[PDB]
């Protein structure tokens, strides 16, 4: 339940959010695998309800009506394609999981879903599932609206309706059933894990009842008694009645905390700043490092108001945002998740965006296919951080320096930070408004290493900064305010 089940030497995951299965699966071959990455997060494969109201949101994924593999990223044929290409170039599959209702009480009836199944949400009514009426916690919800009013009430956040979305009633063997049926099928097809929705939605004992009945992965791609991936989305930044540590029996844990608090350091808000990372992980509060899905963002927090509401980095910010994620990447705590998304325009009325609801690039409702460009990026408004160089580099790091224990610490006292894992891999950032001129400790071996921020190491040369290091594991570093990446790291295997 905790191991990523990533073919070894891979240690970070993609969030390729909204992305048809064959854009999935050629991104699978031409990149994702060479490049080292473990494996992809797909948004939800199941059957869902077609909201108008807005114009196809990206929300209407997380409103099931059925577990028929139908969906605007493509139908089952192409999910077992994309799943088998993924495999054969070592990147796995984890499916979003949303077991925790189905879709609004006051949607119309109707076909009016992503393959035409029927369905009566009013009555209740999923004729291509089955379920029924009594499949769902509207007796057991004891407040007079039906939905969530208080979080400090744990039985209403799980038994009431998340934003008007109908609760299934997760006691019950049918359900449970039901569930792991359609898991199960998944993990036949090849899926190495799942990232279960909205999980503090839910009684940590029925999402343990649901797991035991699901089988081991597939052999033709695992070794054999695998057990699946599996990484709950909790959020709980504290003060409330609900905790992450109720569901560390199931798997791993979102730990929302990270970002929210990495974001505010980077920022530089409330007195915070980067030298106070010396202890980052476990010594900031956090839940255990082998408990953990760290990420700096998720499709959620990133277009509103979500888990660190302003503190959180996005795209938006780029410059701050790669600073971010290579913290994230070079530093021992927690499985990391990195985020590719797609550029939506905003409009912030009293500090908030109302046209979050914006779904993925399309034509009258068909979701465009990823371009690449020339220089490796992606069109038709798909961002691809993932193909950024500084992203992409900083996942190569972590899977070179895997095991390497965090050492050789240092700062200025303010914003200048730096720290190696082992023998392997040395980072040093600026994020002080003033030159950075110092003579570090790498700890690593004598040499002309390239930096892998500024580029790449092809042949035996270096298309960016070089980086010297003495024979005593010294080396010079300088970094200006106003460069356009303010930090350096080089590795072992980036060494000339
Ligand atoms: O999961 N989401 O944030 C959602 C899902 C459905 C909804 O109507 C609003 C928000
Ligand atoms: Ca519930
Ligand atoms: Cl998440």
């Amino acid at each position: 339940q905790y191991a990523p089940q990533t073919q070894s030497g891979r240690t970070s995951i993609v969030h390729l959010f909204e992305w048809r299965w064959v854009d999935i699966a050629l991104e699978c071959e031409r990149y994702l695998g060479p490049k080292g990455f473990g494996g992809v997060q797909v948004s939800p494969p199941n059957e869902n309800i077609v909201v108008t109201n807005p114009s196809r949101p990206w929300w209407e994924r997380y409103q099931p009506v059925s577990y028929k593999l139908c969906t605007r990223s493509g139908n089952e044929n192409e999910f077992r394609d994309m799943v088998t290409r993924c495999n054969n170039v070592g990147v796995r599959i984890y499916v979003d999981a949303v077991i925790n209702h189905m879709c609004g009480s006051g949607a119309a009836a109707g076909t009016g879903t992503t393959c035409g199944s029927y369905c009566n949400p009013g009555n209740r009514e999923f004729p291509a599932v089955p379920y029924s009426a009594w499949d769902f916690n509207d007796g057991k919800c004891k407040t007079a609206s039906g939905g969530i009013e208080s979080y400090n009430d744990p039985y209403q956040v799980r038994d009431c309706q998340l934003v008007g979305l109908l609760d299934l009633a997760l006691e019950k063997d049918y359900v449970r059933s039901m569930i792991a049926d359609y898991l199960n099928k998944l993990i036949d097809i090849g899926v190495a894990g799942f990232r279960i929705d909205a999980s503090k939605h839910m009684w940590p004992g029925d999402i343990k009842a649901v797991l035991d009945k699901l089988h081991n992965l597939n052999t033709n791609w695992f070794p054999a008694g695998s057990r699946p991936f599996i990484f709950q989305e909790v959020i709980d930044l504290g003060g409330e009645a609900i905790k992450s540590s109720e569901y560390f029996g199931n798997g791993r844990v979102t730990e929302f905390k990270y970002g929210a608090k990495l974001g505010t350091v980077v920022r530089k808000w409330s007195g915070e700043k980067m030298s106070y990372l010396k202890n980052w992980g476990e010594g900031w509060g956090f839940m255990p490092s082998d408990r953990a899905l760290v990420f700096v963002d998720n499709h959620d927090n990133q277009r509103g108001h979500g888990a660190g509401g302003a503190s959180i980095l996005t795209f938006w910010d780029a410059r701050l945002y790669k600073i971010a994620v290579g913290f994230m990447l070079a530093h021992p705590y927690g499985f990391t998740r990195v985020m590719s998304s797609y550029r939506w325009a905003r409009n912030f009325v009293n500090g908030e965006d109302v046209n979050d609801w914006i779904g993925p690039p399309n034509n009258n409702g068909v979701i465009k296919e990823v371009t690449i460009n020339a220089d490796t990026t992606c069109g038709n408004d798909w961002v691809c951080e993932h193909r950024w160089r500084e992203i992409r580099n900083m996942v190569w790091f972590r899977n070179v320096v895997d095991g390497e224990p965090f050492a050789n610490w240092w700062d200025n006292g303010s914003n200048q930070v730096a720290f190696g894992r082992g023998n392997r891999g040395f980072i040093v950032f600026n994020n002080d408004d003033w030159q950075l001129s110092s003579t570090l400790q790498t700890g690593l071996p004598g040499g002309t290493y390239c930096d892998v921020i500024s580029g790449d190491k092809v042949g035996n040369s270096c298309t960016g900064i070089k980086v010297y290091v003495s024979s005593d594991g010294t080396a010079q570093f300088s970094i200006s305010n106003s460069a356009e990446d303010p930090f350096i790291a080089i590795h072992a295997e980036s060494k000339l």
